[PDB]
């Protein structure tokens, strides 16, 4: 069939990383993509196409219980170890994460229809926006 | 609310690249990461939280008319000016990117309920597998 239609999602990928290197794409790139997940959705009348591709990584889970201690590895930041500690002040959820940095923690609360998290380390605020779907 | 349930879809990220910097994330891997948005899954029972994070990037859409050439800037990949020019042969897909690179292109195809597409760079071929959703 020439119908191409749809909503395409990657189960396999063999070596992109030989095709990237062959485009002389760096390494520190190729180290990221070789890691990532396509979505191609195809739109297609007759010879006519339009195609959206999306890529995703998917993080480690992160799981815990507020008040217990735990063990956190940041693999999808900086690779270090750190002990977290989640609590309520209110109902914003806060968490010190003790290690290498000083005051590296983030908080995170719901005000209406939006979550909103602030991510600290030293003297640095990143502040992002989520709506829920 | 402490209930902080729900799929939630990042609309804004300000000063990750501080932040990042703040960690000692290296550069190359700072400039594709504030191009990319998440999306959190928090599955919360009482005080209880396991939560999904997924980071995605959407490429540039790519339109084209079967047998009519066309201008590709390769914005995802190695950002170089090819002509290309897509053709069936048979149920394939054949595209042929006509610049600097020898033996670039790719072809695309059906077969069962996947879709196979394998691109080309010199003596490199990436073969990729989809699932149609």
């Amino acid at each position: 069939t020439r119908d191409q239609n749809g909503t395409w999602e990657m189960e396999s990928n063999e070596n992109f990383e030989g095709y990237m290197k062959a485009l002389d794409i760096d390494f520190a790139t190729r180290k990221i993509a070789v890691r990532l997940t396509q979505t191609k959705v195809i739109d297609q009348d007759g010879d006519n196409f339009k195609t959206k591709t999306t890529s995703t990584f998917r993080n480690l889970d992160v799981d815990f219980t507020v008040g217990v201690e735990f063990d956190e590895y940041t693999k999808s930041l900086d690779n270090r170890h750190v002990k977290a500690l989640v609590t309520w002040e209110g109902d914003v959820l806060v968490c010190v994460q003790k290690g290498e940095k000083e005051n590296r923690g983030w908080k995170q609360w719901i005000e209406g229809d939006k979550l909103y998290l602030e991510l600290t380390c030293g003297d640095q605020v990143c502040r992002q926006v989520f709506k829920k779907k």
